[PDB]
């Protein structure tokens, strides 16, 4: 049977993107959303009109709660439940804003960017490797300029950074189980002209190239390693 | 009049030891604890005795939680209660146990790792700027982040978030004059519970002596990065771990 | 027409596995080689019987010296010469051997491991450059660089430098065109003279799989960095490790 | 009785104000310079006015060739044949300036690479070969890995001495003496620099706008050689006002 992935914050962007070129190598997909309903039930048409019954979409608020293991774990199920198995798991879903030092609540902003950006994939992880010839691998979707962060976001650049100590301490537990556990770490007119690169423009198809290396067996041996995707942006000075 | 600072988990081991140190070194100290109540209050009349009205406790619980915010608040505001200004806050508390990937609820693991390691020194770091010299917050980080302990990621993933406060918040508090360091000892005081043999194990690793650093150590750098030899030094991330993260596998 | 590649060390082991799958990608390849005549020909020959044409072989010694300049601009050339142009550079070659701080005289260990690991490549890429579609070059770099081995320093500064060259030449390549990254292995294809017991100890600190890296998965990497697939990525190091950096002491 | 260091480059700016703040600690030093010999000998008739015969001075070109290694071994040997001993080794020399990739090439090399990187490597062996609170620091750049455009050789060097740095800790550690770097952003800008050029490079800064003195430089090489950093090895303590965290 063909393989499957589970694609958080599947309807729109870099998460659309990834479960397209997901679903073009041949892999059977779970589009997650939260909000967008009608965009992920867009996308999932469009892939089974390509190929019959090979795409599902699943709702969960990926927001911090006493539910959120529950969300997850249902997630994941959904995959399984669709299409028997579940390969791969990309973390991609994320919020992003501002969250000032010095000035919703800011217990709310903690269960978004701490909760949507790290806590969500490390539950997704836990469920993933507990429902489990085979590549299994987990894909997350980092950020290339964590060391050199936007200011006043310091709540996000927090969930970013607990995002790369996930990859690395899931890489480490989870090989003895076959499971590979990688990022992809994206950058980004005044920022287009920062890009080195920047004569190409940046595209959520890049992205999902990386992601797509990461899953495919010509990564067998690759795992607690970040890519970044970032025409060179975070190597760019002051 | 005598500066100001504020210790988390401050009753015993490293945080002591850096409440001592600090109060050595001329700082009037709020010794934060949440369950060592009488190990808190031991200490304050131990650095009282040596010169009066220079140490007060402060309880709070550092789990993530709705009121967690008000808690950092208020560790703040008995600063500035006891002493009428606050210059420095070291973020020492932590939870620290293993959450395995494949007793407490996930969502009680992640208030408590996630809380204590990484949400609790946002908030305080938050409430420390809002309320204002030689102003500095100095977080208490960890060597091995990279190449962390098997069956700890919930811990590692709190560590790697007060990497990124600490970088984020020397960012943006730069401009008003609050320096922001880390301190990341590798093996340092052993958990109490911990058998002598793996003790050992442990300490037979560590180039620079094969044994752990002294809570002394590991205050000294602190010490260093609260001083005036230390005035253009923000957003770094002081090592105190003997090249312990220097071996391989 | 086909592109063209250079990889230098690739009559054996890690380069020829680079050689071979570039060639297999549709690649014509300059095989450099320093010692191993037999076997550079050798391989040029194999790739020749699949694809006429297609391969050739360049000697050059990459220890660093006043001639080095020249040996790289000479190995730039020959693509150049061969298959009127040059699409990709690969720096594999490498000297590897301890150098402890306490039969060559110190100054021939820095000629060799720093030449070779750092200023040939240096030199090859000034040249690539400045001969000239999807331009990249890929740096053989290490991924235990941080963790390293013991009485290694020279190689260790050797690779060390080389991440420095991948990230100032990707700045610097950029608006040329030209994307440089790099591929770091951890443990791979074992020295040689190593005995099945010390290769054994290293294979089992290595988590996925309890093995070494084939050349095959090495190679697998630099042909994706090499490929469309990559067109955005520059300043980039890819650590094929299964895990080993990420494992404590 | 008193201790003994080795400062390389130490006759101007930076490297000066370490020699000073070791001198002020109780070290006798040996002043290395390569080119500024009036500097250096007045930097040591100042020091030894201060306490006599706490203080000399050591020519050597630092560039990578054949005699390196006999010019290195021979700095070391300078403070013991003063002093008795050599208790902290400050790696600080250094050449810096532009290799665009598109002198010759090879004196650039031996330059650039042989004063930030193999200069430093053979003056650590020569000192553990001869060999209390041991150590060496080198003097590293924070901005490593954001390096200025068309510096590759300079970035190289720097990048090596990470390296060294990292390696050495590890080696030395088993004879007690630690190896760790100071990494300034910008300190001390180039003497023929405009100060509208300088403002560029100063507004950058996070922390007030301005670069590090020598002094905030010196500063962290006091601590780390200092009993107060006895567990520390293998450490690079940047020095750089928060510039190193500064995105494009
Ligand atoms: N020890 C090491 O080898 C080592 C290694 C790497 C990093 N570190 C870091 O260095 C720092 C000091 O280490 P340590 O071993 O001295 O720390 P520790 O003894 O493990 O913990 C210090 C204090 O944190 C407080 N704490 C724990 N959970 C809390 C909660 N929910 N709310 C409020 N306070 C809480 C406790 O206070 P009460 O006792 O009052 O309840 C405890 O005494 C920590 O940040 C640690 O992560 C230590
Ligand atoms: N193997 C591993 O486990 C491992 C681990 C980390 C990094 N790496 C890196 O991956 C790359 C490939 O590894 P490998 O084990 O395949 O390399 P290797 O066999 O050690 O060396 C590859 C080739 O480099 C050439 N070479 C050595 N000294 C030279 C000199 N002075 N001038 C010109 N060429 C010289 C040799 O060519 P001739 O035979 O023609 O003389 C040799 O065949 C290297 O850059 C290595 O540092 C490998
Ligand atoms: N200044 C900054 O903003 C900055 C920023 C990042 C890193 N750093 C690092 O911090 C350290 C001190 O910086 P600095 O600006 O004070 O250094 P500097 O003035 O550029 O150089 C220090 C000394 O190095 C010596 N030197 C240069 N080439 C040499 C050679 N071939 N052989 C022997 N000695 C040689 C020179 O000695 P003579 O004058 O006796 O010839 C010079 O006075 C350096 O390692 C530098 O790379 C500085
Ligand atoms: O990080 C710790 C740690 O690695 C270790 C540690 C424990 C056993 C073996 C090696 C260790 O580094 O102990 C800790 C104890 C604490 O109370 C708090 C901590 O953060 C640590
Ligand atoms: O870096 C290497 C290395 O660590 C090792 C290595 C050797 C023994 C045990 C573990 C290792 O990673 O082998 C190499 C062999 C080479 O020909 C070239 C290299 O760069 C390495
Ligand atoms: O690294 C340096 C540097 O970035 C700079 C620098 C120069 C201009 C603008 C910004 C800088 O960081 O100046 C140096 C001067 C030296 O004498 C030696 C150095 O290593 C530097």
């Amino acid at each position: 049977e063909a393989p499957a992935a589970v694609v958080t914050g599947a309807a729109k962007r870099i998460g659309r993107a990834i479960a397209v070129k997901l679903h073009q190598t041949g892999y059977r997909v779970v589009i997650h959303y939260h909000n967008s309903a009608e965009a992920a039930v867009s996308l999932a048409d469009e892939l089974n009109k390509e190929r019959s019954n090979t795409a599902v979409v699943c709702q969960a608020d990926l927001t911090n709660s006493n539910v959120l293991p529950a969300s997850c774990e249902e997630i994941i199920n959904s995959c399984f439940r669709a299409f028997g198995r579940c390969d791969v798991l990309v973390n991609n879903a994320s919020a992003f804003y501002p969250t000032p030092l010095v000035q919703k609540t800011v217990e709310t902003q903690v269960a978004e960017l701490i909760g949507t950006n790290a806590i969500a994939p490390f539950l997704l992880t836990m469920s993933f490797a507990q429902r489990q010839s085979s590549n299994l691998s987990i894909v997350n979707l980092c950020d290339a300029m964590v060391d050199q962060p936007c200011m006043a976001f310091s709540l996000y650049n927090m969930g970013k950074h607990a995002l790369v100590g996930l990859t690395q301490s899931a890489a480490l537990e989870l090989a003895p189980y076959g499971i590979r556990v990688n990022g992809v770490a994206p950058g980004v007119d005044k920022w287009r002209r920062k890009v080195p690169l920047g004569r190409r423009e940046a595209s959520a198809e890049q992205i999902a190239d990386a992601v797509i290396f990461l899953v495919s067996g010509s990564a067998q041996y690759i795992t607690g390693s970040i890519i970044k995707v970032d025409g060179g942006l975070s190597l760019v000075h002051a």
